[PDB]
């Protein structure tokens, strides 16, 4: 007997494209997203070139629209140059990125004062997204309140953030998160097997009592989001390993599997994969979509998944209860038992949508 779910929205991955079309690209990073029960992705800003400026977004958008199998929205991201720039297409994207730690020289933001400029000139109806890691969660909250509007904290990771965000909320500050699947499953107890190379993460993977945290203020969780950042094992492996997991495809069985030993409801997982990202961000409904699970298969993660192009998975070994049996996208029969039936282009923009614009005063 299976479970009919709603189409799911992963509201951070990084689909390489374009520039860095061997780690992954539309249509592979999308086939994943399928195969992970997630019909909606937003996608981030950090590709070669960046999506930093209005011509960067407008061959993203038509290499998405090309390319992409579900549907998506596409970040912009903030630059030290870009601040009073983007109004004009600023509600075409997702949302705006600011990358506050280390990050491509394209994104690097010098000084709190650029991070200031970006939250007073973009519009203030639109999402503003930040990875800002420990003392930085406590800056950007910062300015934030000076700027009398709300943030998205990306990926939280440790005891010390959440507990800050916590404290922030019940201040009634207008801050929401969201946490990763490898914050809430993978540890330093895992270093070992994973090693120096694969194990490279940002935020980096946490203690044992970083993990507990977590998923002690569940509540205070907003969104679970991938953070699908293919990279090849030879990149992964190698000399100057950059940081990132592929999970698109282990998200959901990951925490189908948690739902399964009572660590948390299906409610509580529907909320952080379908209610909360489309009210934060404004997403729209997605006609005829839903995902059919199957709750009791269980099954051991291999070392690659079927899609990603990253052909590697930092979950190898783990045992997982839970799998996507069908998605339908729209009417269309996307996803069966490990094949997607969806042609590369059948993804649309979802801010093009006449109900997915964001609502604004005129
Ligand atoms: O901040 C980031 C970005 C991402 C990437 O590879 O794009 N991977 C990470 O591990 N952290
Ligand atoms: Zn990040
Ligand atoms: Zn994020
Ligand atoms: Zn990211």
């Amino acid at each position: 007997k299976l479970v009919r779910l709603p189409g799911l929205i992963d509201v951070h991955v990084h689909l390489r494209e374009p520039g860095g079309t061997h780690k992954e690209d539309f249509a592979s990073g999308t086939a994943a997203a399928l195969a992970g029960g997630i019909t909606m992705v937003c996608a981030m800003p950090n590709t070669r070139p960046p999506i930093i400026d209005g011509p960067a977004l407008a061959l993203a958008q038509k290499l998405a629209e090309a390319g992409a199998r579900c549907d998506f929205a596409l970040f912009l991201g903030a630059s030290s140059e870009n601040a009073g720039t983007l109004g004009t297409v600023a509600g075409s994207a997702a949302g705006l990125k600011l990358y506050l730690n280390e990050t491509l020289s394209e994104l690097r933001l010098d000084s709190v004062v650029q991070w200031m400029e970006h939250f007073e000139t973009w519009p203030s109806h639109l999402p503003i997204v930040a990875h800002a890691e420990q003392q930085t969660v406590a800056a950007v909250l910062m300015v934030a309140q000076l700027t009398q509007r709300s943030v998205h904290i990306c990926h939280v990771a440790r005891k010390e953030e959440i507990l800050l965000i916590k404290a922030a909320k019940a201040r009634g500050l207008p801050v929401t998160c969201e946490v990763a699947p490898h914050h809430l499953f993978l540890s330093h107890d895992d270093l070992e097997r994973l090693g120096p190379g694969k194990g490279e993460v940002r935020p980096e993977l946490g203690s044992r009592q970083d993990v507990e945290a977590l998923w002690e203020n569940m509540a205070v969780i907003d969104c679970f989001a991938s953070d699908h950042a293919p990279h090849t094992l030879e990149e992964k492996c190698g000399s100057r390993p950059p940081p990132g997991f592929p999970g698109l495809e282990t998200m959901l069985p990951l925490l189908l599997t948690a739902v399964s030993e009572g660590r948390l409801s299906l409610d509580d997982l529907l909320q952080r994969l379908h209610h909360n990202p489309r009210r934060i961000f404004h997403l729209p409904p997605q006609e005829d979509t839903y995902v059919e699970v199957d709750l009791e298969h269980e099954w051991t993660i291999p070392s690659h998944m079927p899609f990603s192009k990253a052909h590697w998975t930092p979950f190898e070994g783990q045992k997982v209860k839970g799998t996507v049996r069908r998605v339908v996208l729209r009417g269309e029969v996307a996803y069966i038992d490990g094949q997607v039936l969806v042609p590369p282009g059948y993804g649309q923009d979802v801010r093009k949508w006449p109900q997915g614009a964001v609502p604004q005063l005129p």
